[PDB]
């Protein structure tokens, strides 16, 4: 790493956390995304009080221009903070690089949704929704595309918290099923919980963000079923086009589903902002017991 420009590390010092602050536990693999697999560690605080995180070492890493790309991005996301939205911790280089995760205690909110020992009301499931839309509404007005929005992207804390995920340094395929190729270009697309106009250009938009947002709504309601699983992948497009959504699950309230087709309007303009979703949702949540 001595041949990074000497000013780009400067400007990146800040989000740099010394190993003598942080203790990794790398015998346990917690989390496996594509690109690297996640640990618990802890962080050491100014009191030397533990701070929980997880710790992901980045795997496929060559030259000295992806490092510079990931610090240059480090840099913007240290300095995101919404109480819905996932924190950098910081980043590791003295210990390949690692990346400084608050831990998520509850894991990946799609397997937190299918865990048949807990039962989430309709409401808590809901409320899930609402937190998605609030991180979302900050990423939107911090003019950030998030690209793969899905519950499985979304994580839970101790509190039961739900932290929109997968962005930034943590962004990665935690579940490769859900991932094709696109011939064209290279890129590995979540087809299932993409816009039409997505699929049909290969551009992201907030607006393409709220379309995805309305599948995670629909993963919500069901518990996490998969979308469209008689549909195959290179399918989707031409579904979409003939005038065909996910159908209503047996209990999604009837406002809520509404909010879901809006969602999925063949227009991005005429998909509801992330600041209106908060709004209906809050007030659809605050109807149940
Ligand atoms: C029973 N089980 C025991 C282990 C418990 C704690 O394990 C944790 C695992 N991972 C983290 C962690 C925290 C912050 C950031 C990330 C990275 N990241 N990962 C995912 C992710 C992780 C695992 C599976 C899937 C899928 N599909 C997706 C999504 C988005 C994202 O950004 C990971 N924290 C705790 C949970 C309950």
């Amino acid at each position: 790493l001595s041949a990074l420009n000497p000013e780009l590390v400067q400007a990146v010092q800040h989000v740099v956390i010394g190993p003598s602050s942080l203790i990794v536990h790398f015998n346990e693999v917690i989390g496996r995304g594509h690109f690297g697999c996640v640990y618990h560690g802890t962080l050491l605080d100014n009191d030397g009080k533990k701070i929980h995180c997880a710790v992901k070492s980045l795997n496929r890493i060559t030259d000295i221009g992806e490092v510079s790309q990931f610090l240059t991005e480090g840099i913007i996301m240290k300095d995101f903070s919404h109480p819905n939205v996932l924190s950098l911790l910081g980043i590791c280089l003295r210990s390949s690089p690692l990346v400084v995760l608050p831990y998520m205690k509850h894991g990946d909110l799609r397997n937190f949704i299918r865990n048949e020992t807990h039962n989430p009301t309709v409401k808590d499931l809901i409320g899930f929704g609402l937190q998605v839309a609030k991180g979302m509404k900050y990423l939107a007005s911090k003019k950030f595309v998030h690209r793969d929005l899905a519950a499985r992207n979304c994580m839970l804390d101790e509190k039961f918290t739900v932290k929109v995920a997968d962005f930034g340094l943590a962004r990665d395929m935690y579940d490769k099923e859900y991932y094709s190729v696109h011939n064209k270009t290279g890129a590995k697309l979540p087809v299932k919980w993409m816009a039409l106009e997505s699929l049909q250009t290969q551009k992201f938009t907030t607006k393409s963000d709220v379309w995805s947002f309305g599948v995670l709504l629909w993963e919500l309601m069901t518990r996490g079923a998969p979308p469209y699983p008689d549909v195959n992948t290179f399918d989707i497009t031409v579904y979409l086009l003939q005038g065909r959504r996910l159908l209503q699950p047996e209990y999604c309230p009837d406002p809520l589903y509404e909010v879901m087709l809006k969602c999925w309007h063949p227009k991005a303009e005429m998909r509801p902002s992330f600041s209106e979703l908060v709004s209906r949702i809050s007030a659809i949540f605050s109807t149940f017991i």
